[PDB]
């Protein structure tokens, strides 16, 4: 509350850290679904059904202009390309496998970063 803080968490590193775990969602072998916006044109549904895409390429250019205000954004933005892959893709195709071990991947990343 007013005067009242929590000790002050050192958060002077954490773009440099989100910026990290993105290079290594991007070179993942399993991040081909997610590297590019998903093309609203070519993929009939994608436009109507998914109101917010997202894709790791949005997030590199919402990161390096300072579009997060702080590393929960981040880890929502990155959790949004998951969601939006699990609402349009079946588990048993390569984009839904894709979508589940990235995820998976990215939440280690996160908890050994960050937790």
């Amino acid at each position: 509350s007013m005067s009242v803080k929590k000790p002050k968490r050192d958060d002077s590193k954490d773009l440099a850290l989100c910026s990290m775990i993105l290079t290594e969602m991007e070179t993942h072998e399993d991040a081909w679904p997610f590297l590019l916006p998903v093309n609203l044109k070519l993929v009939p549904g994608y436009k109507k059904v998914i109101k917010k895409p997202m894709d790791f390429s949005t997030i590199r250019e919402k990161l390096s202009s300072g579009q997060y205000p702080n590393l929960e954004t981040f880890a929502l933005d990155v959790r949004l390309v998951f969601d939006n892959c699990e609402t349009f893709n079946e588990d048993d195709s390569d984009i839904g496998r894709a979508g589940h071990n990235m995820r998976k991947y990215f939440e280690k990343k996160w908890t050994d970063t960050f937790k």
